[PDB]
């Protein structure tokens, strides 16, 4: 409380901003390669498959 | 009692004055580090376990 070297509030607050940058870019790559799982990263068993098929 | 040559209540004087500067120039580093622990002479258990987080 009242500390002037360490602030938490502002390191949660970067917590969640971090998290809403995060699902922002998911939301930009599934927008610009049009697949919700473009590559093996996002889901591997099921990219597997398509790629098979 | 009445002596010239020595002033004893000038003597507790002093040790209360010099107890007041001692508490100011405590305050005076809390304000100036801001920290309330800023090294091993204010708890040294402490502050080593700070160091080592």
């Amino acid at each position: 409380l009242n500390s002037i070297n360490t602030n938490s509030g502002a390191l949660i607050a970067l917590q969640n901003l971090n998290s809403t940058n995060a699902e922002l870019t998911q939301v930009q790559q599934r927008i610009n390669t049009g697949k919700k799982i473009g590559s093996a990263k996002d889901n591997g068993a099921i990219w597997a498959t398509a790629k098979n098929q």
